[PDB]
């Protein structure tokens, strides 16, 4: 039998359907008392929401896979048991297991596959128009945010550099301090004068108001964008960009969204928390998430279900996940420093605060900063 009390943190607009999932959980586990709330600052900030006071934080919380190495090394999350590991590994696609594994051990329960795509108004742009960045932006406005390194760091990967080495596990393996890194910096700088590229802190609002024909966004907004665009909804994988005069696919990050168990819990509450985390990331629960938000399951069977297989967003995400089209976010503890330093590097190139004469110096300093 499973008993105990568990606090669950989810992202703000997810609460209504996690309440439905928790109702399903309580059919099987009637004696577990779950309190579902939004988190203080969302899954993109889980490591600090938990770290500021682990005993006060939720017992089960939503967290993106890049944060897991930091949280594991800090002792905020424990390895999954052998049986829990086997379930994750057997039920979900390979990259989901890679996403939650740190030094050979799993530290979270994966449930969704996240890659950004182009979302666009098909009354304004065609499927052919969105194949290239310059071609798209010559025909309509793309709204985006150059202060967000999750949006734009992958251009360095398109340029042929590595982030923490071949597989994201090599502390000294970022090699962006090179001519290839400079090519990415120059691409950011070019976009400042591209009249079809609109800098904004709220790209989705620009799509809603009609000021943008296209945005880059992820599947957490799939159902949201389908509602906004209605019969004009369309989606595509990322386009090619020109780097050093060559067309290359513009990458996104591949992220795995997860739930983790707070290591503070003990006794019955710990068992209840692990049971909840397993349940809310099971196939049925992943399909409920899909039905509400459009997020893409990592469960092998769910991905091949008719409804997911016919969804154009799922198809675009599956394309994005292929080698060359994205890179799995690394989960090194150093990712904290990476994210902090990457945003001003990219935005400085875009705004011109970093001129071309300084690209090499700034990239050298960046690599030193993130490679300790
Ligand atoms: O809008 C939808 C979301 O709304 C709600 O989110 C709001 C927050 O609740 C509210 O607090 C606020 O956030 C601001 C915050 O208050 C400020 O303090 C500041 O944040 C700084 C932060 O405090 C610092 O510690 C630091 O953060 C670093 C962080 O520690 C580190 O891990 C890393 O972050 C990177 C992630 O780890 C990485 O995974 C990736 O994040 C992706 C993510 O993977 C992907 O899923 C996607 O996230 C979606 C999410 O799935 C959706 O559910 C939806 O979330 C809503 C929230 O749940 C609500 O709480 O939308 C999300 C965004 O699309 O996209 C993420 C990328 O955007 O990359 C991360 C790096 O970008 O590095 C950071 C930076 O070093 O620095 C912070 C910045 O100063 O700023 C906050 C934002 O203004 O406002 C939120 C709404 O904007």
């Amino acid at each position: 039998n499973v008993s105990g009390s568990v606090k669950l943190w989810v992202d703000t607009t997810q609460v209504p359907y996690y309440k439905k999932i928790v109702a399903n959980f309580n059919k099987k586990y009637p004696d577990v008392k779950v309190k579902v709330t939004q988190s203080p600052n969302g899954s993109a900030n889980a490591k600090t929401d938990v770290g500021k006071d682990p005993a006060k934080a939720a017992d089960v919380f939503e967290v993106a896979n890049d944060q897991l190495g930091s949280m594991a090394e800090a002792g905020y999350i424990n390895p999954l048991s052998p049986d829990a590991t086997k379930a994750v590994k057997n039920n979900n696609v390979a990259v989901a297991s890679e996403g939650v594994t740190w030094k050979g051990k799993m530290f979270a329960y994966p449930f969704a596959e996240q890659a950004q795509t182009i979302y666009y108004n098909k009354s304004k742009l065609t499927a052919d128009d969105v194949k290239t960045w310059d071609g798209l932006t010559a025909k309509g406005v793309l709204a985006t945010d150059f202060t967000n390194a999750y949006n734009f760091y992958p251009v360095f990967l398109s340029a042929g550099t590595q982030l923490y080495g071949k597989t994201g596990e090599t502390v000294k393996g970022t090699d962006v301090n090179s001519a290839k890194g400079e090519q990415a910096m120059a691409w950011f700088a070019q976009q400042k004068s591209n009249k079809g590229v609109m800098q904004t802190s709220n790209a989705l609002n620009q799509l809603k108001s009609g000021k943008a024909a296209a945005i880059l966004d992820g599947p957490w907004n799939s159902a949201n964008i389908k509602k906004i665009l209605g019969k004009n909804f369309a989606v595509a994988p990322y386009p090619t960009i020109k780097l050093d005069g060559k067309d290359v696919q513009m990458q996104a990050f591949l992220g795995i969204e997860t739930f983790a168990v707070n290591s503070h819990a003990s006794g019955s509450n710990q068992k209840a928390a692990a049971t909840l985390a397993s349940f809310i990331t099971n196939k049925e629960s992943q399909l409920i998430v899909y039905d509400h938000s459009g997020q893409i399951p990592v469960d092998k069977t769910a991905q091949k279900s008719s409804k997911v297989a016919s969804d154009p967003v799922a198809g675009a995400v599956m394309t994005m996940a292929k080698p060359g089209n994205s890179t799995l976010m690394p989960k090194m503890p150093q990712m904290a420093t990476f994210w902090n330093d990457a945003a001003p590097l990219i935005n400085g190139a875009y705004t011109g605060s970093i001129p071309a004469s300084q690209y090499s110096t700034k990239l050298d300093t960046f690599v030193k900063n993130i490679s300790k």
